[PDB]
DNA sequence: AACTATTTATAAGA
DNA sequence: TCTTATAAATAGTT
């Protein structure tokens, strides 16, 4: 962008909403690209701060959800806290 | 990148695995930024071609998924063909 | 595992 | 609505 922005909650309401709309599309675009390039199944679920739902899925959301609730082996499980710690070690 | 790539399945198996590892992190990083910048809650399910699970959640995976199952209102739902057609018609 | 030359994303400007 | 300058991601290289 015209400026670097800190990764912290955008305080201006309108800018938070505009950013939300644009970055949500960019994330869904990158999910679509990852699913085609690497032949994977991806489901993305977003609740905004008003608890409105936005969903993406590379194919059938319900089958991916079902297969998720049946998984029993350990697996990569990241959250914001882990990601933030990963980025702190790289910068 | 050094070259543009078309969004089609990477057929060389080692390159597909490298691109997968790298772009999965970038996707999770962008999800972390979206959730922090815009104060939203995100769940991300990824199954690779060998049906192995990789997951990200901004805070609480199963909480977000459970909220999703109880959401009855009409909401935006995107698929790969939706996104590919949004991208194609941007010309 | 890193680097880097390019492409892609997007913060602001218009 | 729609560019544009700039930041970020990443494909191919080392």
């Amino acid at each position: 962008g015209r400026k670097k922005i800190q990764i912290t909650r955008i305080m201006d309401e309108r800018n938070r909403q505009v950013t939300f709309t644009k970055r949500k599309f960019g994330l869904m675009k990158k999910a679509y690209e990852l699913s085609v390039l690497c032949d994977c199944e991806i489901a993305l679920i977003i609740f905004n701060s008003s608890n409105k739902l936005f969903q993406y899925a590379s194919t059938d959301m319900d089958k991916v959800l079902l297969k998720y609730t049946e998984y029993s082996e350990p697996h990569e499980s990241r959250t914001n806290t882990d990601i933030l710690e990963t980025l702190k070690r790289r910068e």
